[PDB]
């Protein structure tokens, strides 16, 4: 009762009352109350500075609100900004929801062709939308870059990148926006060609640049494809998460492998496949490549070196004797502070550290059991294990990890107070699925000292996790599992300090935001491609898909 009339905000058909344009400072992490990009900041940390919820009170966390989401693979993220959650659902449904109450504000529903016409169903999942200025940005299953008005959800512009639906190019991770350029990778997992990263003007929709990865006869690296004709080089894309450093003004992404996985079937025997499984640092306005490094050459294992890599500042002091250390860079600047690009880029589970500005190699370290990499030298040159390349049809090829890792898309998090990189992993191997030798627990989270490479703790549990982490200033790590358990761990020890259990597998991202001084922890759940993948190895756990939704927790008031 305000005036004598009933003022209403009809759910799904309303506007945000007060929307303030999103700035580069917001996206660099400038307002701890918000989570305006997939990993909280451009630099990829997956961290919240909010500490209302901490190791002493997290045991009291209760369900504040939840809301049903579209059916399908539910890998998305609650992108939170000034009291509104912007939520990419499966099937190109995008919602704005009041972050305090759970009331739907607006809902955009894309009109799509029937699912049967898409040769690449991976684009039906949507790990994130992006924010910039006055618009919400996403890449559609049919391969358009799309901008919606943030206040109302109405379509602003859409740009068809080409080759979606029947030709198989799509996007599953979502774009980021840097200084007015929407940057988006692609998946072309089922296509007889490679794909790209594009930059598109955020206000006009004009494509500004497009980077591809497969060299052509005449270009540097063509001689590393084993003589395979250019038209037999397939599936190399960049489907993972994009990060960015504002000060260096460098965008970071990784390309993937070539398809099929067997080099004999591809006709690339002996080829290291320049352009594949390469970490690029590029300028956002033009796509110009500044530096690059191939983290998995001659891939025969669908290793997909496209996952997020973090920009952090650390003392550089790798311990050559740390568990899993592969090598230390020849002239590492020991004892100095550097801005580094660091993390695990590929399913194989090997963590890498480079100078963020120059690409100089500092170190690499294995986590899970792996046998595709025989060694890495002091310049970061990887030598693969010839005995894991399929040659004779009758031999046993016991590869570690698997096509789901190791790691896969589920993201790591960073704890700046302890300088720890925290990564969710799977202790799996398979016949080129089973538990890796000596492991009884499929699910694993490792916490690695970014300065030394030493593993400080490891949490393990029977069920596969296959879900991102979120790190917090409250000394907590949140992580979900295939058997529906949503946990908080003590960030100092890895020990479980709280849990709940949701209707389905915890399959999407965890984010955190504050409204009126109250901290909320939002997780997307229901199921993904991974939920049922570990069943042969872990039959005893109640891993089930269903109940797709956003679920938001907070402390009692
Ligand atoms: O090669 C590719 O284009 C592409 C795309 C995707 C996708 O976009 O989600 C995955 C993979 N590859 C892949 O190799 C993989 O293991 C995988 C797991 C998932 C998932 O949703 O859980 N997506 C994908
Ligand atoms: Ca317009
Ligand atoms: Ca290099
Ligand atoms: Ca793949
Ligand atoms: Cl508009
Ligand atoms: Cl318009
Ligand atoms: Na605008």
């Amino acid at each position: 009762a305000d005036g004598a009339a009933a003022e209403t905000a009809a759910p799904g058909q309303s506007a945000i009352e007060n929307f303030q344009p999103v700035t580069a400072e917001d996206l660099a992490g400038g307002n701890a109350a918000n989570w305006p990009i997939l990993r909280g900041n451009y630099q990829g940390w997956g961290y919240t500075q909010l500490d209302q919820i901490n190791k002493d009170n997290v045991g009291q966390l209760q369900l504040a609100w939840a809301r049903t989401m579209e059916p399908g693979s539910n890998e998305g993220s609650a992108i939170a900004y000034n009291g509104v959650v912007f939520l990419g659902n499966a099937n190109d449904v995008v919602q704005a929801i009041d972050g305090k109450t759970g009331n739907l504000i607006w809902e955009y529903r894309r009109k799509l062709p029937p699912a049967s016409k898409f040769i690449n169903s991976l684009g039906a999942a949507k790990r994130s939308i992006a924010l910039f200025g006055d618009k919400v940005y996403f890449v559609s299953w049919d391969n358009f870059v799309v901008a919606l008005d943030a206040k109302t959800g109405k379509l602003a512009w859409e740009t068809n990148r080409g080759q979606g639906v029947e030709e198989g190019v799509s996007n599953s991770s979502g774009p980021i926006v840097v200084d007015g350029v929407v940057i988006a990778g692609s998946t072309c997992q089922y296509s007889g060609f490679g794909c790209y990263v594009t930059g598109t003007d955020a206000e006009s929709g004009e494509e500004l640049w497009r980077n591809t990865f497969i060299p052509r006869p005449g270009e540097e690296g063509d001689d590393t494809w084993g003589g395979a004709p250019y038209e037999n080089r397939w599936m190399t894309g960049a489907w993972g998460q994009i990060t960015y450093d504002p000060e260096l003004d460098l965008v970071y992404y990784g390309s993937t492998g070539a398809g099929p996985a067997s080099e004999v079937q591809r006709g690339t025997e002996g080829g290291t496949l320049a352009g594949t499984n390469t970490r690029f640092a590029v300028k956002p306005k033009t796509g110009e490549v500044v530096w690059k490094h191939q983290t998995l050459p001659r891939d025969n294992w669908d290793s997909e070196c496209t996952f997020e890599m973090m920009v952090v500042s650390t003392t550089v002091n790798p311990d050559a004797g740390a568990d899993g250390m592969m090598s230390v860079g020849a002239n590492v600047p020991r004892g100095e502070t550097r801005k580094v690009l660091t993390g695990v880029p590929c399913k194989t589970g090997v963590a890498w550290q480079f100078d963020a500005e120059t690409g100089d190699y500092f170190w690499s370290k294995a986590t899970v059991e792996q046998n595709s990499i025989a060694s890495i030298d002091d310049k970061g040159l990887v030598t693969v294990n010839e005995d894991m390349i399929l040659k004779e049809p009758g031999k046993d090829y016991n590869y570690c990890p698997t096509f789901l890792g190791g790691r896969d898309w589920p993201s790591a998090g960073y704890l700046p107070k302890s300088n720890l990189y925290v990564i969710p992993l799977s202790n799996a191997c398979y016949d080129l699925v089973k538990l890796a030798p000596g492991k009884t627990n499929m699910g694993r989270v490792d916490a690695i000292d970014v300065a030394t490479g030493a593993t400080k703790w490891s949490f393990e549990t029977e069920a596969a996790l296959y879900d991102p982490v979120m790190t917090t200033a409250g000394d907590l790590v949140f992580v979900g599992s295939t058997d529906r358990m949503f946990r908080a761990l003590d960030a100092e020890t890895g020990k479980e300090v709280w849990s709940t259990r949701l209707p389905g597998a915890i399959s999407g991202y965890t984010t955190s935001y504050s409204i009126d001084g109250r901290q909320y922890v939002a997780v997307v759940a229901g199921g993904s491609l991974g939920t049922g993948f570990f069943k042969a190895a872990v039959p005893g756990v109640d891993a089930v898909q269903g109940g797709n939704g956003i679920y938001v927790f907070a402390l009692p008031e």
